[PDB]
C-alpha cells in the first residue's frame, strides 16, 4: 500500500546498515532482561539469544539479505529473527519501541566511534607535540594580518595547533559523557510498563547511567548536535592549520613541502606538484558544518515527543564519524612527513619584525612606549625612504631620531635574541617551549584514560 | 606512493558516476573540435568517437568496470578509452584540463536535471491549483499565530501554496539560465590554447551561450550555491505546508487525513496511522540547508583560481537532486490523495472568527474603526463572561455596548458572508479565487515552455 | 588619512563599550604587575590606577565622551588616560597588544554574562520542576508524530523540558571553565617579553589559569563558537517547548491559555489573544543560530594568528548574551503563569491510546505480542467501522476477535491504570515523577555551586 | 498588563524606525484609497494626509518622540497621527492589518536599498574594468592549489571578479522583481473587505504588480531569503578577492599594496601597515551569511498565515543592506587606489610555469599529448636535479629526453608567447581581454538602466 516513493525516499537501511552490531548487542541486552521480567522463559531466551547471535553473525561475515520490505536496520533484524525462530521472535517487541532503539543504537555507534576519533586525534596532536620537540631551534616569521609580525619559534608555531587540537578533545570527551546515557526503557514515549531492569541494561550495553525522563530519551538529540558541533571546531581548527600549510607550501613563501604520498600532479600542467591533502581537509569543514547546520534545522520547532523528522540524524553522524576518521589520519601523516626547509625560513626573517624590540631597547633606556614606538617606527620609515633595511642605518642615524640610541642597539638585531625575551610562560622562548611540550605530553596521558 | 587513506578521501568515483554520461558527450563534442582545430586527423577522431559511444554503452549498460585508479569519473573513461584504441586516446588530452571538464559536466548533469525537477514541480502546483478549483465552495478558519483568525476558503490555503511554489519554479528558470553557460575551453584557468571552436562546442553540448572569462568559468561554483539556495526555499516552502496538514491531520484539529499509501503505522501502538510523507518532507528543508551551508562554507575566503575544495560540489548537487525529485513527488501524491473533512472544518466555523466583521459593520454605520474594534471586543468579552458564543448576546446585549447596532447585524453571522467580502483581488471571496485558479492556469503554461 | 568609510565599518566602540567596565579591569591588572617587572614607578603606578578608576567612574554614570578617533573601547580608555595624566599612560602600553586585550575582555565579560545566564537557566528549570510537582496528578495525551500515542502526566512532559534544559546548564559550565583561562600576556603573538607575572595576572583578574601557547591565545575563538553553539541548542530547546505550548494553546487542543501578560490581541481582529511569548523564543533559535553560523564562517580557513576578521565576534556574542537573558526570563514567566484546562487536558484522553495496553493484555494471558498488536489493531478497527470508542465494543466482539479476552479487560480502560504501569525509572508513573523531581532538585543544587 | 521584559523583548522600534517615511507614504496611499472607497471624506482624508506629512517631517527632522508604548513603527506613527488629528485617524485603520503594513514597508524599504546597492556594484565593477583596460599589459603568475600554474594577465584576474560580480548584479535585478509586487490589501491573512482599488494602491506606491493571494503575501517571506542569499554569494565573491589581495599584499609575494587610506599600522609594532580593508570585507561574508542562515530557521516549520516569529526579518534585512553598502564602497576604493608592483609581478614568472607549453610544442611535432607530458616532466625534473630552471638546460638535454626537441624550443620560452596563445574566447590572449573588457561595458550599461 505505501506509495513506493515515499517508501524509498522512508528507506534508512542503506546508510543504518552501519548500526547492524549495536542493534544486535542491544536486542541481545533487552532479550535477558525481558526473561528476568517474565515475558520469556529461560527455554525461549536462550532460542531467542542463539538466533541472534546468528543474525549477528551474517552481518559481520557480509551475507546478510536485506529485503524490500526493511525500511531500517531495526526491521530488518526482526524480519531474520522471525523466519529463524519463528513466533518466538515477536515476544522480543514487548514493551519496545523503535524510538527508543534508534537512540540506543546511534548512542552506541557513538561510543565506539569516539574511541578510533579520540585515539587518532591523540596521535595528531602527539605528532605536533613530538616534531616540534625535535625542531626547537628553527626560527621563522610570525603573522597578523598574513604581515610579518615578530619573530617566532617554528615549534611555537606547531604547538599552537597542537593546544587547540587538545580543547578539541577534551570536548570530544565531555561529549561522551552524556551521550553515554542509556535511553532504552523509555518506550514510544511514556516509559517501559514491565518494570523492566533499567540497571541491568545499563551494565549489560556498558553506559554510564540512564535517562531520566522518557519522553526526552525518545524526543532529544542534543548528543548529535553537540557531537556535529564539536567535529565542526574540530574541523575548524584544521582549516586553519591547513591554510597554513598550504600558504607556506607556496613558492612564494617557500617554508616546506608536503611529501608526495600527500600531493598530486595535474593531468596537464607537468611542472605541478599540489597540496591536494590539505585542501581536501579544509572542504571538509564546510561539509561537516553542512551536517550541524541540518539537523539544528531539523530539529527547531518540532513539538513533543519522537517525529519521524529525527531519522535525518544517522546518516550525517555517520557521514561526519568517517569524515573525521579519515580527516584526522590524513592530517597526521601530512605533519609527519612534511619537509620544511630551515634554509627558507632563516632567510625569511627580515630586520623589520625587529622594531617592536628596538622600541623595547629605547624603553629600556627611560622613554615611554608611545614615543618609543613612533622613535621606531621613524627608523624603519628611515630605512624605507633610503632603500635599506634598518639594521643597515648608522648610528648617527638612528641618533638624528633619537640620541638615546647606543653602539649597543647591535644586540637588538639578534633574532634568537628576540625570541628569547618571551620566557614569560606561553611566548616563544625556548624555555617556554619545552615547558609546553612537557605540558602537553601531560594532557595527552590523561585524555587518553 | 599516494597515502591510501588520502587516496581514498580523494575519491569521488563513488557518487560522480552519476556523470558518467554527460563526460562522454562532453568528451565527444572536445573530440570534433580537435579534429577542426587541427590535433586530429579524421581517422583518428572516427576511432575516438567509436571507443567514447562503446564506454557510454558500457555505462549504460551496468557493465562499465572502475579501478582502484579512478579518483574520479574523467580519470575513468580516460583509462577506458585508452585500453580500447591506445595511444591515440592521449590526443583527446590536449589543451584541456579537469578543471574545466568538472564544471562542464556538472551543469551538464544540472541542466538535465533541471527538466525533470521542473517537470514534477508544475504537476505539484497543477494538483494543488486544480484542487482548489474543485473545493472552492469549503470554508474553514485561517490562521495567525496559530489562533483563529477570520474565515477563509480552503482553496485559498490551497491557492498560497501553490502561489509559492510558483515563485519557486520561477526562481528555478533564473537559474537555469546562468546554468546554461559554457565553461568547456577555459583550460586549467589561461584557457585554450589551440583556438578551439567553443561556439561550435556550445551548439553541440547544447548551452545557450559561452563562458566570458577562463579564470571566472574554473574558479566558480555560483551555479552550485544558486541551485542549492533555491532548492532550499523550495524546501522551505513544503516545510510550512507539511507544518500546516500535520496540524491539521491531527485529532485536535481533524479536518483532513492523508491516505494510506502516505502513512505507516507503528510497530508499537496498534491505534497509530502517522504522517510520515510530510514529516519526512519537512526535515529534508534541514538536509538541503546543510547542503547549501556546507558549499558557502567550502568558497568563503578561496583563492582564484581552481582548488581541490571545490571538488565537494558533485555530491551534494545530486543529493539535492535526489532529494528534490523524490520529495516533490511525494508532495503530489499527498496532496492529490489527502481526504477532507468537509462537516469538520465547517464546525471549526466559531463566531469570534467574525469580530473583525462585526466592528465593520458599525464602521458602516458610522462609527471610526479604533472604536468599532473596541465595542466589538466587549461583545466578545460579554459572550464569554456569559458563556456563550457572541452571535448569542441578544440585541438589546448590542445595543447596551452600541445603540448603534440594530436588528440586521444579523447579516453578520454568516461565514458564507464573510469570506465573500474579499472581492478585491488576492482576497478569499470566490470570485477571486476563481480569478486565481486562471492566473495560476497560465503562469504554468509560461513555466513550461 | 584613513577613509572614512572604511573607518566606520572598522569601528567597534557603537557595540564593545558594554566592554568599558571589563577593559579598565583589565588594564589595571597589567599597571601593576608592569611595576612589579620595573617599567612603573610605584608613583607613576598611583597615578595609573587613579586615572584608570576615574575614567571606570566616566562609564558607570554615563558621562564618558566618545570621540570619533575611537575604534573601539581599547582606544578610547588609552586615549581617555592620557590626556587626564599625559605621557605617563603611554607606559601602560609596554609589551601589551590589542590582540590580547581583545580576548582577556571578552572573556572577563563572557564569565560575568555566564552567571547571569546560569541564574535565569536556573529559576526556568526550577519553575518547570516545581509546577510539575504541583501539577502531578494531572494526566492528558502524549504524541509521536503529533498523534495521539500513549497517555502520560502532564508533569512527565514538564520534566522532559526541564531535563533538557539542564543539559543546556551543565554544558555552559564546561564552556566557562575554557572561557576562564587568561590569555593576557599573550602579546601580539610571541607572548610577552618582560617576564611579565602572569599568574599575578590570573588571580588578580580571577581566571582559573593561564594560556598555554601565545599563538594559539591571539589566533582562537574556541570560546565564542562554544558559547554560540551551546546557547543555540538552548535555544532549540526552547522553541520546541514553545511549538508545544503554542499548540497546546490552540482552541481546537484548549489544555492551556498563557496570561495576558505574556500574550497580545491584535489592532484589527478584537476577539484575537495571541501567545507572542512563545512566538518571539522560537524564533530567537533562528536569531542565535545565525550568529553561530556567522563566526564557524568568518573563521574557517584563516591562517595564524591574529586576523581583523576576529572583529566580528564582539557583536555576536553580546547579542546573543542579552537574548538569552532575555529569553530565559521571559520563559519561566510564562510556565509560571499560564492557566491549564485540568478539564479539557481530560477530555482529551480517549481509549485508542489505550491500544498498546490492551496488546499487552492478551500478552500477560499468554499471546505473543506481534500477534497481540495485531488483535488490538483489529478491535480499534471494530470500533472505528461500527462508529465507537473501542472501550464500548461488546465483550463478545472482543472474543470475535480473540477468546482470550476475558471480562476482566474493564481494568484496561482507565487512564490512572494506563500511566502507572511506567514505574521503571524515567517513566510517567507517579512514583518515578516524583523520582525525577528529586533528582533535578538535585543537580540544580549541584548546577548553582 | 504585558511583562515588561516580554515587551522589551517584542519591540522593533530601535531598528524599524529606518522604515519611518516608507511607512508614512504607504499610509498616505491606504488614505486615498480609503476616501475612493467610501470611507473618509474628501474633508477627512485632507486632515489625514496634512497630518501623515508632518509625522513625516517630524522624522526627517529628526524631532519625532519616540513614547514607551510604541512596540514598532506602525503604532508609533498611528500614535502620532491621532494626538494631531484625533478620532479621524482611527479611519485609516479601517480594513488593514499589521501583517500587510509589514511586508509593504519592508519592501519599499529593499527597492530603495537595492538602487544605492546597485549603484555601487556597478562602480566597483567598472573600476576593475576600466583598471583591467589601463593595464592590459601586465602579466603574473595565475594559481590552482595555490601554486604556480600557468601566466596570464593581471588584467584576466581583475575581470574574473569583474565578471562574477556581474552575475551577482544580475541576481539582484530578478530580486528586485518579486519584491517589487505589492502586498497591501492583503488583510490579516483574508484579503481587504472593502473592494479597496489595489491597482491605485499600485501605481502610488510604484510596484509593478499586486500580490495573487492573500495567504501568500501575509506568510511569506521570500523576498527576504532571496536578498540574503544573493547578497551572501556577492559577499562569496568578495571572500575571494579579498583572500587574492591580502596573499598578493604580502611581502613573500609582494605583487601589490593598499593605499594608506585603506590600512591601518599596529599600536605594538611600529613597522606594520595593514590590510584591514579587505579583511574587514572578508570576515562580513560570514556575518552577512549568518543573517541568511536565520531567517531561514526563522522560517522552517511555520504553519499559515502570520505568526509574530516573521519579525525577526526587519533587522536582518536592514543589516545586510548596510553592510552592503558600506562593504561595495570600500571595495572600491581599494581597487582603484592600489599600487600594484609591474616589476615583482614580472619576477615571479619563472619557467616550469611553461611546462605545459613544452609538452605542445612536443603535441605540435607530432607526439601525443600525454607522451609530451611525461616529456615535459622529466625536463621539469632534470632540471631541478640539476638545480636550474628547465629554460637553462641545453639543447643536447632536451635531445636525451626527446630528439623531437629542435633549437626553435627557444620560442616556448617566452611568457608574452604563453598567455598569447590563448585567444580563444575567454582566454588571456590580449585580444581575448580587450574582448572582455567590451563586454562588460555592455552589460554594464545594460544593468544600469
Ligand atoms: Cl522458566
Ligand atoms: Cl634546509
Ligand atoms: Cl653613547
Ligand atoms: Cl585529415
Ligand atoms: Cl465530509
Ligand atoms: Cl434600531
Ligand atoms: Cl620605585
Ligand atoms: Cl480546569
Ligand atoms: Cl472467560
Ligand atoms: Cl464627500
Ligand atoms: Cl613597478
Ligand atoms: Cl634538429
Amino acid at each position: 500500500s505505501t506509495d513506493p516513493i515515499m517508501e524509498k525516499l522512508n528507506s534508512s537501511i542503506a546508510y543504518d546498515q552501519r548500526l547492524s552490531e549495536v542493534d544486535i548487542q542491544a536486542s541481545i541486552a533487552y532479550a535477558k532482561a525481558l526473561e528476568k521480567a517474565g515475558i520469556l522463559t529461560k527455554t525461549e531466551l536462550e532460542k531467542i539469544l542463539s538466533g541472534l547471535e546468528k543474525i549477528s553473525e551474517e552481518w559481520s561475515k557480509g551475507v546478510f539479505v536485506v529485503k524490500q520490505s526493511d525500511e531500517d536496520i531495526h526491521t530488518a533484524n526482526e524480519r531474520r529473527l522471525k523466519e529463524l525462530i519463528g513466533d518466538i521472535a515477536g515476544k522480543l517487541h514487548t514493551g519496545r519501541s523503535r524510538n527508543e532503539q534508534v537512540v540506543t543504537d546511534l548512542k552506541l555507534f557513538m561510543k565506539n566511534s569516539l574511541s578510533i576519533i579520540s585515539t587518532h586525534l591523540l596521535q595528531l596532536i602527539k605528532t605536533l607535540v613530538e616534531r616540534a620537540a625535535i625542531e626547537i631551534d628553527v626560527i621563522l616569521p610570525g603573522y597578523t594580518h598574513l604581515q610579518k609580525a615578530q619573530p617566532i619559534r617554528w615549534s611555537q608555531f606547531l604547538l599552537s595547533h597542537a593546544v587547540a587540537l587538545t580543547r578539541d578533545s577534551e570536548r570530544l570527551g565531555e561529549v561522551k559523557k552524556r551521550i553515554n546515557v542509556l535511553p532504552l526503557g523509555s518506550g514510544a514515549l511514556a516509559g517501559n510498563p514491565l518494570d523492566i531492569d533499567r540497571e541491568m541494561l545499563r551494565s549489560e550495553l556498558e553506559f554510564a547511567s540512564i535517562s531520566l525522563n522518557s519522553m526526552d530519551a525518545i524526543s532529544e538529540r542534543d548528543f548529535v548536535v553537540e557531537f556535529l558541533s564539536v567535529a565542526t571546531l574540530l574541523l575548524i581548527h584544521l582549516s586553519k592549520m591547513a591554510e597554513d600549510l598550504i600558504i607556506y607550501s607556496t613558492s612564494e613563501f617557500g617554508f616546506l613541502t608536503l611529501s608526495d604520498a600527500f600531493s598530486t600532479g595535474s593531468s596537464l600542467m607537468p611542472q605541478k606538484k599540489n597540496p591536494d591533502s590539505l585542501e581536501l581537509i579544509r572542504s571538509k569543514a564546510g561539509r561537516v558544518f553542512g551536517r550541524l547546520a541540518s539537523i539544528l534545522m531539523v530539529l527547531k520547532g518540532l513539538p513533543s515527543t519522537y517525529n519521524k523528522d529525527l531519522q535525518e540524524d544517522k546518516e550525517a553522524v555517520i557521514d561526519v564519524v568517517d569524515t573525521l576518521t579519515a580527516v584526522l589520519q590524513v592530517a597526521t601523516g601530512v605533519i609527519s612527513t612534511l619537509q620544511i626547509s630551515k634554509e627558507n625560513m632563516e632567510k625569511a626573517l627580515t630586520p623589520e619584525m625587529l622594531a617592536t624590540d628596538l622600541a623595547l631597547y629605547l624603553v629600556r633606556k627611560g622613554m615611554p612606549f608611545r614615543q618609543a614606538h613612533t622613535a621606531s617606527g621613524k627608523a624603519v620609515h628611515l630605512a624605507e625612504t633610503k632603500g635599506i633595511a634598518i639594521n643597515n642605518l648608522t648610528l648617527e642615524d638612528l641618533k638624528s631620531i633619537s640620541p638615546l640610541f647606543s653602539s649597543d642597539v647591535s644586540q637588538v638585531f639578534n633574532f634568537v635574541n628576540s625570541v628569547e625575551q618571551y620566557t614569560a610562560l606561553g611566548g616563544t622562548a625556548k624555555s617556554s617551549v619545552t615547558t609546553q611540550i612537557e605540558q602537553l605530553r601531560e594532557l595527552m596521558k590523561k585524555q587518553k584514560e
